[PDB]
């Protein structure tokens, strides 16, 4: 194969769970740039409307509808309408929306470690569930959850977040095994400390960001452009021989002393 | 600490989850050995005072009430019969009951998802909460997860069981760090195959069983007591620098080629 | 930074070790195709002079010269000949060039030994020394150490080989922590069986080929450009964020139950 | 077995290079706690005696010779001596005898390269050689590497060092499958920092030693006999089903976040 056709999502297919914020809205933007179709979802009507206006606008091909991935039945609503729109063929799934507690281990109540779960681990299972058969049909599959770097050491806080992102990392290898033969690849990428909309609050308190970044050896938070743009070549032809990976993009954090 | 103490539990007060049949029976009995005094459970009360029966006539000292570790109340009702029992001082909690489905990733339902969470990830999460109060008033704690040596890689059917196993290696993490200040350490044991109740269906699917062993540089599955082993020197002061760590024991399996 | 700009090699400058064959080749050839200039080397200077005219009929900007990189007095000439050629000015360094025996344990010499460390891994150490400065005043530096899967796995015969690239996998570690402050990145690729005819390389025989196709999912070995991708893509300013990594490059072998 | 026999290393015998302080010293003192007989050796030959007077007044079966374990014919004679003392039969191997230096990337010589992989990986595996005939015909061998946790993260000054860990805790993945035909086990313990005085290791300085203290959950460094336990445990035949494995014992140091 070329290097133009490596290196390109032209003809492309792609679903991008919570695309209007943060590290899933650079991934749709980058799935674009490359060639692809793409749809996404977020809870918010009127925010999913005007990005996809904006969108529009730029003639970027993306459309939508309004999701909550922790519902078992907006789930498959969702699917059964991508697969409406892409006539039951699906290239590419982000598994990007999760959700977030930060709680020591004592404070966690049943609802936090039910939300969590929800959010990061059963969301993505079912999804790749519902989406096996659309992912086979498209001949060419790239799964890519996205799960953080904090699922490899033990950050205060973040031990339900952490351990949901874990399932998260083992999940991908099973995947990455059982579907190889149909053609599907699986990875994770596993951020650290990205600037979304969803960190503002971290960004804010200069005590638990400073310390953060003492921890990474680039000495900064990252862009959600560093993820988005790993999440766009693991889905290329060029990545044809990665699968089960979880790769940090993370600036160094996880493994500086 | 002389090395004779360094290699003891006398004195100490222990809880271990699922203690009637396999790995579980095999801890209760490792821990007797070296001086616990040690509680369990099970959720079948004629097996459970069986079992209390043969360790009062061996003289073990054993004690324990039915409980499944799956509901929420019913581990809150164990906690507190055991800190009533124990006088409110816990030095070891072995969080060694499970579940296990196994079945391709198209084939789990919404219920085996919940299932697998409930009684492998909430279960020993909120019993460490539970926990934690008598832990510390211990002085020295210990805990230990049963977790799995397929954690680490992609068992044809062990998806979610995996995926829930990763997450208890996680926590371990979460778990080491945030108590560490109560004098508390927290390690996850991972089994390869192991000869217990639990296997015993697989150990008659020789199709099933030839080719796992066929994995295991050693040619064969484990017994229990090579799980138990550890699971009791990692509770004793000779492992008090050995926290946070997730031991395979598993004759080879996860690092054979 | 446009997404153009940022998936670009444009105006770097490339140090390939041993890039007349095998994934060498394929390195040097993806890297000019995304615009940079390259320098490689080899031992053979027939083979090298055939490698050059061939880019230069294709109109690729490559240059090199005859190395046997498991010289210090060769890689301390090496390094002084890049540095002249691009004015004191490296974007890259990808230590490709290796060595390969397979013995079982029991068989291996002190030449063996002798022969594996200083070309996998005394090789790569010294260079990236000697390439520091050149790297540092490019502003955007990025190494690549090619290791191997089996780094991380035991396959028969490769201990010693295996052992060298688990070295390499830790001094990635150490480099991208050490140098983030210049704003070198350190990352390694570790594939697993990939074709290259007239390497002694991982398939010695029908033997491992065998072995390999049934423990990879995707049931094949891999190609050069599947390796030469994710080495140009982790030195584009796209992977601005990812230092320290080890990616495993290998269909899913290593995690492949 | 029962309890007692499975946690006795009475009637083995064993060789630990550099038994004359620091950890190794410890490793002879429990093994000789729990039965061993033992061999031992250092360079300096006052020390060495020193130390074999004591114990023999302690009655304690140690035994000693000279040996520079970074010479190949050291090594040899070292093998043959030890295999006259037991007649051919050996249980233990616990390479323990290392070397460190603590330098910038930039600062290393080829000596020191040299000198780090000559004592920490090449006398390990060269000795693993020699020792293969006795290790087998005791029918229960067992061989233990001290890596480092630093193996694993990026601690500074620690390049060489580490990358001469990282590839002793893969050989020892290779060991563990090639020989488990032999019931020979293979694992690798990775302390953190030990307080060792007399010995040039982890803590260099004022700045190391806090450097430690703050990233360990702890708050403090580990002491001897707490890596010295492990060694003992991993040899007895309680742990039959371990081998493999890399073990860290740094109080939490390398999953901290
Ligand atoms: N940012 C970091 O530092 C970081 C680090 C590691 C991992 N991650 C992971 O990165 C992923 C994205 O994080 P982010 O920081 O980009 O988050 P973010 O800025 O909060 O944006 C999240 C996006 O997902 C949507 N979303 C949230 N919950 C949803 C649900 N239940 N159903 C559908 N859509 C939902 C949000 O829109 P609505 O709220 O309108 O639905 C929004 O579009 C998450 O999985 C996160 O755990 C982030
Ligand atoms: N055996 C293996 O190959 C293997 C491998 C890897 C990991 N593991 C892990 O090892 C642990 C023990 O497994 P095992 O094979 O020894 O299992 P087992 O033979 O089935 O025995 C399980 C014990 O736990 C009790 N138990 C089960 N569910 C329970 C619940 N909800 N509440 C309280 N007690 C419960 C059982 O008694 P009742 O049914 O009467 O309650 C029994 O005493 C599990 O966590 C398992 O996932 C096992
Ligand atoms: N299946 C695989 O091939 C495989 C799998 C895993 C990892 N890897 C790793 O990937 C890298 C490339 O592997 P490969 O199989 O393509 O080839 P290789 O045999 O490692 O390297 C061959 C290339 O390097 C040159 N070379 C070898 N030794 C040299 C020396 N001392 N000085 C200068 N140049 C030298 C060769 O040319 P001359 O011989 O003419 O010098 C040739 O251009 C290696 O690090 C290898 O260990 C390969
Ligand atoms: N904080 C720590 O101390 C630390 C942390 C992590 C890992 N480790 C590892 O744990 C092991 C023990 O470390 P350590 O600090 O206690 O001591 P060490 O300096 O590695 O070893 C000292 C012992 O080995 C002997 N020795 C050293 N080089 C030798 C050689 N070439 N031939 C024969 N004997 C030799 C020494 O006696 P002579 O000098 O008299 O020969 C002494 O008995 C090493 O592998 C070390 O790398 C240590
Ligand atoms: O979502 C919030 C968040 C904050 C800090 C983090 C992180 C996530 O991953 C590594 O550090
Ligand atoms: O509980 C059942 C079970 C069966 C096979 C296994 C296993 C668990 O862990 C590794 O292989």
């Amino acid at each position: 194969m070329s290097l133009e056709k490596r290196w390109s999502l032209e003809g492309t297919t792609a679903l991008v769970t919570g695309g209007t914020k943060g590290i899933g809205h650079a991934i749709v933007e980058e799935l674009v740039g490359f060639g692809a179709r793409v749809y996404t979802c977020s809870r918010n009507e009127a925010e999913l409307r005007k990005c996809l206006q904006e969108w529009e606008n730029l003639k970027y091909d993306v459309t939508g509808s309004v999701c909550d991935v922790s519902s078992r039945t907006e789930r498959e609503k969702l699917a059964e309408e991508v697969s409406s729109v892409f006539n039951g063929k699906l290239n590419i799934l982000i598994n990007n929306a999760g959700g977030y507690v930060n709680k020591p281990i004592d404070g966690f109540t049943a609802e936090d470690f039910s939300f969590l779960v929800a959010v990061n681990l059963e969301s993505a299972f079912h999804l790749c569930q519902l989406a096996h058969p659309m992912l086979k049909a498209s001949g060419t599959g790239s799964i890519v959850h996205i799960s953080s770097c904090c699922a490899q050491i033990a950050i205060p806080g973040h031990s339900i977040y952490s351990s949901t992102k874990g399932a998260i990392n083992q999940l991908t290898r099973n995947l990455a095994c059982e579907w190889a033969k149909d053609n599907i690849r699986t990875n994770s990428i596993a951020p650290g400390a990205i600037r979304t909309p969803g960190t503002e609050s971290f960004v804010i308190d200069k005590d638990a960001l400073d310390r953060e970044v003492s921890r990474v050896p680039f000495g900064r938070i990252g862009e959600p452009e560093e993820v988005a743009s790993l999440a766009a070549f693991l889905c290329m032809p060029s990545a044809s021989y990665i699968t089960g990976q979880v790769i940090c993009v993370d600036g160094g954090r996880t493994i500086n002393g």
